[PDB]
């Protein structure tokens, strides 16, 4: 049937948009292809942990996988599973695997909670058409508050065994003249203290994050989406995947929407129509919908920039072997708290999170997820044969990212007389994982495929809201930027268009 506004997806862009639409009195339906994660599973928990993965860990795979970096210790817990509507989806393209959340809340379900504002001078470089004063004066603060960002207590951090891994890398980086920064988070750090004291059920301190957190983490279902539902003007339908978008003959948009069960069985195909259509299906999902619509003739006026300008936020993973006298600890909080900020906007820039490892025994490994400045971009190209977008990115396009990460970590190795690990990412000697992405950015870039507020070029009342708007790189963990940009966009769209 018809609803005034439809929002596709329930990640950051979608959640912001729906809240503000509902507050404006616009009846809004959100369509989410994954589950509402609120049913206790076979262990009494909603989500599986990293040491006990089961079908809930994976979107339609037949075997669980170890978190990247952890195969040497966590392959032993891998098991065959039924293909199921689980929470984490590794999407495999030719030479890149992109990890995304599937469920009410999108990537907020599976992410590390790290809530980081980009450097203003870098924001100004990547998005020169956007007024940066309103972003920093109004929209970043708005996002910060709504997301429930909080800050770790420094004394507790310094003292606790759960962050020894972070302190070890801080000391090692310091010998190379590199400083660290605390990383704000949406995981409740007060709750985390009480986990360590045995006062509340553990989540971060029980090797949970990437398949969800049963406690502590303020994912979007608890923040923006709960508020959106609270308006009385928003509903969310789950296990509903939008497949096609067209402009109807009488105006507005019509969607074909597949309803499935958690086993992936097709239950129904529905036609849903609306006046205002907001895409929040992510960098991958929104871009796929639009290249499909262009190339199958259902939105024939979409421009040539739809699909273009994708990058992996310069994501590279690497690891160092510590000296025997610098163990990182058997007990590592699953939520990072420290990063190495070596980002000055030059081509050598690196902002690296000091990543915990889940092994639960001493390995002497320090793990890092580097964010780099690499100008290479890929393009999503629709394949009509399979009805899927393909990502034209080649592994050699990550060479500048590897080079920047390696230059930084080489400084740390030189200062400390340490070497890389070469065995964490497969049998072949490989110190730098260069074909994964947790932070997909672009495909429907702001000002290129859209106007400066995400209005899709060629169409009225058609909006993109999410990571597909960002031109490939933000220099930091991206969700705060996506959220703040979505606050800016929806406020303007409601004022001018609704
Ligand atoms: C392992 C991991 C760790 C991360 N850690 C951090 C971190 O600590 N901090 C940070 O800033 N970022 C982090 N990120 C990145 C962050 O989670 C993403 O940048 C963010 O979630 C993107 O928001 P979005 O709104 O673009 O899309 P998403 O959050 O990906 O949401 C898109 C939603 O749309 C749904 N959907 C897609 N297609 C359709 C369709 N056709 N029909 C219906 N529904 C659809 C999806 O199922 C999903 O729920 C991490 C991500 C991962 C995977």
């Amino acid at each position: 049937g018809y609803v005034p506004a439809v929002v596709i997806g329930t990640g950051y862009g979608a959640a912001v948009s729906a809240l503000r639409l509902g507050e404006a009195g616009v009846q809004t339906l959100m369509l989410e292809m994954g589950q509402l994660w609120n049913q206790p599973g076979p262990d009494g928990n909603i989500f599986c942990g990293m040491l006990n993965p089961d079908k809930r860990s994976s979107w339609f795979k037949n075997r669980t996988e170890a978190p990247l970096g952890s195969f040497l210790w966590l392959d032993v817990v891998n098991r065959n599973i039924d293909p199921y509507a689980g929470v984490l989806d590794r999407v495999n393209y030719d030479q890149m695997s992109v990890y995304v959340g599937r469920g009410v809340g999108g990537g907020s379900l599976v992410n590390g909670g790290m809530a980081v504002e980009p450097k203003r001078s870098y924001f100004e470089e990547i998005l020169p058409r956007v007024d940066s004063s309103e972003m920093y004066d109004r929209y970043f603060p708005r996002a910060n508050s709504m997301l429930r960002v909080n800050h770790i207590d420094t004394k507790w951090f310094e003292d606790t065994e759960w962050y020894k891994f972070a302190r070890v890398s801080r000391e090692q980086a310091g010998k190379a003249g590199l400083g660290t920064v605390f990383v704000p988070n949406v995981y409740d750090f007060g709750y985390m203290q009480r986990e360590a004291a045995g006062e509340v059920p553990k989540s971060a301190l029980a090797t949970e994050v990437i398949y969800g957190n049963n406690h502590g983490k303020q994912s979007l279902d608890k923040t923006y989406l709960a508020a959106a539902l609270g308006t009385g003007k928003v509903t969310i339908q789950t296990l509903h995947q939008v497949k096609t978008i067209r402009q109807t003959k009488d105006g507005g948009y019509a969607l074909t929407v597949e309803q499935k069960d958690t086993d992936g069985k097709l239950l129904a195909t529905k036609e849903i129509s609306c006046r205002y259509l907001f895409l929040g299906a992510g960098s991958l999902g929104s871009t796929e919908l639009l290249v499909r619509a262009r190339d199958t003739g259902t939105l024939p006026n979409l421009n040539s920039e739809v699909g273009a300008g994708w990058g992996p936020n310069g994501n590279i993973m690497t690891a160092r072997a510590n000296h025997m006298w610098n163990p990182t600890g058997a007990h590592q909080s699953s939520i990072p708290a420290l990063g190495i900020d070596a980002w000055d906007n030059s081509d050598s820039s690196v902002f690296a999170e000091i990543a915990p490892m889940p092994a639960g025994l001493e390995t002497w490994v320090s793990l890092y997820l580097a964010i780099t400045k690499n100008p290479q971009r890929g393009t999503f190209v629709y394949d009509a044969a399979t009805d899927r977008a393909k990502l034209n990115w080649t592994r050699d396009q990550n060479a500048p990212a590897v080079n920047a990460a390696k230059a930084l970590f080489d400084r740390i190795n030189k200062a400390n007389g340490t070497i890389y690990r070469y065995d964490l990412f497969g049998t072949q000697l490989k110190a730098f994982a260069d074909d994964f992405c947790y932070h997909p950015l672009g495909g429907c870039v702001l000002g290129k495929a859209t106007d400066d507020y995400g209005r899709v070029a060629g169409y009225k009342n058609l909006y993109v809201t999410d990571g597909s708007l960002i031109p490939g790189s933000v220099g930091v963990n991206p969700f705060v930027t996506i959220t703040a940009l979505a606050e800016r966009n929806v406020e303007r769209i409601i004022k001018q268009d609704v």
